[PDB]
DNA sequence: CTCTTTTTTCTCG
DNA sequence: GCGAGAAACAAAGA
């Protein structure tokens, strides 16, 4: 999942959860948990879930006053809401029980995280690990934005794909962000100007708010509706709309790069 | 059978 | 510092 997905599931998660206090949590996979898996049960145990927040695609559980659960999805965790009887799956590997349902991690590669944090951690979690703004008009600052791209010689998608000049952004929606902007992807910022800049950074905050809005694109935030509205993810070989060009796929930096070559020119 | 494909961190030169 | 490649892992497809 990619920042609007998480967000999906936090809002799911937040009607569901909250207010309700943890009977037990059980591990059939300990070793996701980064920060120790006897360490989080027994600080969890018993205390109630005030709230559910995000950072970037980082899920953050606010468990009584002075902790925080940080969940990472990585590339195929999933959460669902289940009746304690529920008859346990190959891939599950934790589950928070409640008293009248449970809540279950699943993650198929066993790549996702649990870090158990304290409240005045957080910030400086996040901060060490130099996440950058949250995509909207608010936080994103583009002044910022733009020395940052003119002081490197990345390319735009990797630069993009690090999470330190915007947070949320993975390899379905920096496809479609770059196609919106029409920017190649192996582009190096430092020579994008200024009113490219300003398309990027306009595009960014559009797509994934649209994103959000719809549910993000395909367990919790499974009836998402973005999946219909991409326009060159997963589309090698077909149309772009324009005059019978047609999606191309590279590989940039390792990642499978779907593009529009003449929409989006150096 | 092999090889490639699908977020973050780590190693190497 | 940089980029390239691979690591963690499982399953599906060519
Ligand atoms: S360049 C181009 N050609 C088209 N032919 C039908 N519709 C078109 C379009 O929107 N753009
Ligand atoms: O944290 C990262 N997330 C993604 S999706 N790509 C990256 N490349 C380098 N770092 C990252
Ligand atoms: O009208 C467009 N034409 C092309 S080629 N690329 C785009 N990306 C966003 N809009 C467009």
């Amino acid at each position: 999942p990619e920042l609007p997905e998480v967000e999906t599931v936090r809002r799911e998660l937040e009607k569901r959860i909250v207010g309700q206090k943890i009977i037990s949590i059980e591990a059939t996979y300990p070793r996701m948990v980064l920060t120790g898996f006897e360490q989080l049960k027994k600080e969890l145990t018993g205390k109630t879930i005030q709230g559910i927040s995000r950072r970037g695609k980082y899920l953050i559980f606010e468990i009584g006053d002075d902790f925080r659960l940080i969940s990472h999805l990585r590339m195929e965790g999933k959460y669902r809401l289940a009746t304690l009887d529920a008859p346990r799956e190959k891939h599950d590997h934790l589950t928070m029980k409640f008293a009248d349902g449970q809540l279950i991690y699943a993650d198929v590669r066993k790549f996702g995280t649990w870090e158990l944090i304290s409240t005045d951690q957080v910030l400086p979690y996040f901060l060490k690990k130099k996440i950058g703004p949250e995509p909207t008009y608010e936080d994103f600052d583009e002044k910022l934005f733009r020395e940052k791209l003119r002081k490197s010689t990345k390319k735009i998608k990797p630069y993009l794909l690090e999470q330190t000049l915007v947070a949320g952004l993975g390899n379905i929606y920096v496809d479609e962000v770059l196609w919106l902007a029409k920017i190649h992807p192996e582009k190096e910022t430092n020579q994008l100007i200024e009113s490219s800049i300003h398309l990027l950074h306009d595009s960014i905050i559009e797509i994934l708010q649209k994103a959000i809005k719809l549910g993000g694109s395909s367990a919790l935030g499974s009836t998402g509706k973005m999946q219909n509205e991409l326009q060159v993810y997963g589309k090698t070989g077909e149309k772009c709309s324009r005059c019978g060009a047609e999606i191309q796929k590279i590989k940039v930096a390792g990642r499978g790069t779907h593009f529009c070559p003449v929409c989006q020119q150096k």
